[PDB]
């Protein structure tokens, strides 16, 4: 329930953004929890304790690019505009929702602390290199053919982002995807399931700007041709892509790290090695994850397998090709590189979020504490850069 303070402790507003399917406020289902689970409401603890935050909604299955463009126009308000050129190049529709704006004001000079949580971290990054340097596509295009370019795409816009703190982020991808989520089986499953959603206003994955609406007067005939004809079953443009080493790396290739800016990164795993130097899930690891745990603890590259049941460790501590540098909660502030914390023993994927109901282990003041230590961090932040 509880609101934004009057009169917050932190000048730069913490923004949440949610991961690969993930839901938030208002197209979330009856009492999910993205940000806490049952164990605890963090938007509500972090207010209470006096500090100003988001929760941003974007795309649960869309791209990086379709959801760092959604989190500016959820901070900043407007018509969601994912570029012409990039619309027309993987065959999509150019416009999305409309968010109302949650904070008008975001502009150079009031920046905001950006953590992000799983493929959260991913569209964080994206977002961050949007803003400073635009697109060279769009702006290419519309020299080209003319029409209306977004701000977000001219770029020149830095000073907007203060710090960037990913928990449990494929930067590097993972094998969950590679070989088992963005397969053609699976992946047809998926947005099959999410069409028919779509279609039957059930439940929003945030895969509309491919069609998945059936037009005015249209015939259920020419509705099934669409679909059936969309780039979509084979596009690059899709989460799970993104969410494969490739892809992961095609994004590494894009940003770089900004001098300005705190990067700050949390691990974990849930995996203990066995016969043969395999990894098996611990107990306690998260009831839906078990498989993927287990599956990414056998595979062929070694250094990969200890993992939170979803991403490798050596894939969430940095990007690779980036400056980094191991810390911990009592290290100096570091700018511009990749802060590594120490790998947390115990913690999956869903525990940092408090999605794991059954594990007793993890009670609702330790997920409450780490939150705390996270805010403790931005707050040294601003105080060190005030002076
Ligand atoms: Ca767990
Ligand atoms: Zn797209």
């Amino acid at each position: 329930a509880v609101q934004n303070p009057e009169n917050p402790k932190n000048k730069d507003p913490f923004v949440f953004v949610h991961g690969f399917t993930g839901f938030v406020g208002e197209v979330a289902a009856k009492g999910e929890n993205y940000w806490g689970g049952t164990k605890a409401n963090l938007r509500n603890h972090l207010r209470k304790a006096g500090y100003e935050t988001y929760e941003a909604s974007v795309s649960a299955l869309a791209s990086n690019h379709e959801r760092a463009v959604e989190l500016y126009y959820y901070l900043k308000g407007g018509r969601v505009d994912y570029g012409a050129a990039h619309s027309e190049k993987y065959g999509h529709e150019r416009y999305g929702k409309t968010y109302e704006g949650v904070l008008k004001d975001w502009k150079p000079g009031h920046p905001v602390h950006f953590i992000g949580h799983s493929m959260g971290g991913q569209t964080i990054r994206l977002l961050e290199h949007y803003l400073r340097f635009g697109d060279k596509a769009e702006i290419a295009y519309q020299q080209q053919h003319g029409g209306i370019i977004s701000e977000l795409f001219k770029g020149g816009q830095d000073n907007m982002v203060t710090s960037i703190t990913t928990i449990a982020t494929p930067h590097n991808g993972t094998h969950a995807s590679d070989d088992i989520g963005n397969t053609p089986t699976i992946r047809n499953i998926l947005y099959s399931f999410a069409q028919m959603s779509s279609h039957l206003g059930t439940i929003d994955f945030g895969m509309d700007h491919w069609g998945f609406k059936r037009k005015d007067g249209e015939s259920l005939t020419d509705y099934n041709k669409r679909i059936a004809e969309s780039k979509i079953w084979d596009s690059e443009d899709t989460g799970l892509y993104d969410l494969t080493r490739e892809g992961a790396e095609k994004i590494n290739q894009k940003t770089e790290l900004n001098p300005n800016i705190y990067y700050k990164t949390y691990t974990g795993v849930a995996t203990h090695e066995t016969q043969l130097g395999k990894h098996i899930a611990d107990l306690g690891m998260e009831f839906t994850k078990i498989l993927t745990g287990n599956y990414i603890g056998s595979v062929d590259d070694i250094l990969w397998r200890p993992n939170d049941g979803l991403v490798s460790e050596i894939s969430s501590q940095h990007p690779s090709d980036e400056k980094n540098i191991s810390v911990d909660e009592n290290s100096e502030l570091h700018k511009g590189t990749w802060q590594v914390m120490p790998t947390m023993k115990g913690w999956d994927h869903s525990d940092f979020i408090g999605n794991d109901a059954l594990d007793t282990k993890h009670s609702a003041i330790e997920l409450t504490n780490f939150y705390h230590s996270i805010s403790d961090y931005l707050m040294r932040i601003e105080k060190a850069e005030s002076t």
